[PDB]
């Protein structure tokens, strides 16, 4: 069924930002694998398998509405080198990818294109969970100190 | 069945301290919640249960002896903005009720509603075991210091 | 994540509606058990649950937005002496807090928290059940007589 | 296999009844559910289901004597405002449908189309039990009285 | 609840599309069971029972909103002769459904009526799918041709 | 119980009708076998037994009506030499048979044995069921060609 | 475990194949699911998975090995129009794949990295696997032609 030109582009670049997600969470698990991290490979290896339905559905809209799904393109990854730097640049790209999903979602409304809307704002829920969950270990750094922070990943939860 | 005039008003002044206490230790829960101190959340959610079993309690007394129970008016909130003054301000609610309770109980007594009394025995020990927990957890920020506190709240127990 | 400032106040304003309802519906259920009227019990207090389940809602999603639940503040309840009396309260209750939610809903919308939107939704479906259930009653009400609807409340169903 | 054209044609209208039947008994129990009378809800549901059953047997009889089903023609509903209305509509739509039936099952004898015939003579039973649940009730309105008889229906059987 | 009158036609006319795939589905489902071709049969078959739910979900949502349910009017069923045919022509009436959808959907938001909406978002939803699978089989007929694919309907999948 | 001696030679006639399917299709299934078309094989088989049982009904029946049944006389078989001609030959024998049928079912009825009537009614109703499968087939091989038809065959359904 | 430079430089370029395939076999099976090629989406998800497997397993090896794992860097897919320019696509890559691992397996053995080789020859056997499939699925479309080759992907195997 022929789709919004534009819509398919939105759900391009959404599908783009998985991707970026996926490879960078992914890394990130294994980085704290490790490092004996376990509990923050678990986490982050979910979040990559998340990241991974998501991308999913985008392939599976965007072929449905007669487009083409671009997975040769890859945005920057920002992998970073200690926990923080990497916890704050999932968080970062979250972000930008909660931003480019807002605008995708009021694009597709006004195109009438229900059933992309209705899917991404589900994404986006999704989204803002992995959020949440970031900007909590953040803060939980913080306060109990980098020590104790790491203490408290050694054993899988 | 008539009851006594006075002891329905005390009920609903113990109705009254239940409904803050309800509201005040749901709030913390998921502020702890918010913070990832998954521990807290668990117990003070609980403890906001078992003041919503009290208050059923009382409800379901005053109307059996025809009086009007108040869930109307609601009494001051101290909600703190950090761990150790939230947990304070939840024992400081404890003690007062528990006061409150003391001179309903005598007063009960007073009237020969024994089964009032009783009613109000049972939920002043099961406050007596809040106002256990409470002290407990806040020695244990001092003595361990509170980052090992905090980290000890991350998981489930 | 910090959430528009507009949208933490509807959400407050709709949390308080919930508490309103948290505590007249489920004073109603006790009242009609009291009464021996063991249907209007048991449904009234599901809906309390109901509520309650609705202001959990809220106070996880202001925190989220990282702004202060508001629990102390409780608007005006109104009880009822009689079983009709009772019923059009709660329906007059539910019809003022769906107009407050389709205001909240058309304005998180406006300013893309559409997650926000997606919960006050759900919540609405919720309260427009409630309503149909209240509106059906009454109407039974007058269709078998007062005689024959209190006989029908007796037993459980 | 070629059928009977007339046999056909009859089948026809008869499928024709049935379509008929198949709406109203369904809006009839949907207004029910509606008016919170589950049991005629029920009881309607299913009858239109049943009507739906007798529908397909036409339809797949019609095909096989290689004849075209007419699901265009709908014939008149009349839905009435009120339970005795209601019910006294549906009973008379019945009592057309089985005077249709007797002619067709008739005619399809002397024309040898026996399997035609016997298919009829058990869709036929089948109304004849509706027009007796029907003529049931409305005489159970009649005995009991239209109070009585609403609060009978509150609950399902 | 009184419901937007506005609303109440959308959902009339949505009702109405229905009940014209309802049937055509299940023609066209007993017609290719005739056939032999059992694949399609089971397909279009639930094809039908997926739009008789919808169906039902306008039905309830109308006498809730206090209108009317139009199942009288029916609007015109495009049968067609051949698989390929019949196949197209239930693509057409997905397609006009469709429109209808999101013209109404867009509506019921500017009424703020976000229930209705939301209920016709996710009927959308399953008619795009059924949009989704009308497009594969259309395809596959042209790709493998008529005689391979009317091979493959034969058996039950 | 002395029967109808015209309803006995109908009975015998019609068990004589039975007895030439009987082999004529158990022959062709064996030939089906043989070829590797398992499918007919065994659908074939399964007409072979129904039509035993047939003639095992017949059987009974006369001898209840104190005739004597005829398994002496054979009809002429007409087994033919390819798919097309064998079911072919099949859907005559069945055709020819359901002329028979209906005669006697009509001369039953005159002479008031409503008990071979309905034993053959039943019959009947099977026969029409082979007939609709035999008519199906050849159209299948019609309109998918017979290089696909036997491809179609080979393996159990 | 610091590893040798080269080895960890190989270990990226497998890394790099792999990651090129997992999106080339993804977005091939989820094309083939839009076709209704079934079979074929089953088969390419899993291949997918398979590869998927193979870049943990590098990302984990690198690790180990005290080197960075580069996800961010991509090469040329090929996706290809019809489904076998699709799968010759697959082969070419899994055949460049295959060279670069021989390279990188006889290099791994001349500084007597065996733990790093065992994993590549497991892999190897692996993408010869894939090979095997590649190969025989083109043959069978030029065997029995492209019209029967997607007729027998329609059903999952």
């Amino acid at each position: 069924m022929k789709g919004d030109t534009k819509v398919i582009n939105y759900l391009n670049k959404l599908l783009g930002n998985e991707l970026v997600a996926i490879n960078q969470y992914f890394l990130h698990a294994r980085m704290f694998k490790n490092w004996g991290l376990k509990r923050l490979n678990d986490v982050e290896y979910h979040e990559s398998i998340d990241e991974m339905k998501h991308a999913d559905r985008y392939i599976e809209r965007i072929l449905f509405l007669e487009g083409l799904p671009n997975l040769q393109d890859l945005g920057k990854l920002n992998i970073g080198e200690d926990v923080e730097e990497m916890l704050r640049s999932d968080l970062a790209l979250e972000l930008d990818g909660a931003k480019n999903l807002r605008e995708a979602i009021g694009y597709a409304d006004s195109v009438h294109d229900f059933v992309s809307r209705d899917m991404m704002i589900e994404i986006l829920r999704d989204e803002e969970g992995h959020i949440d969950w970031l900007e909590t270990e953040l803060d939980l750094i913080q306060k109990m100190g980098l020590q104790n922070y790491l203490q408290a990943q050694i054993r899988e939860e």
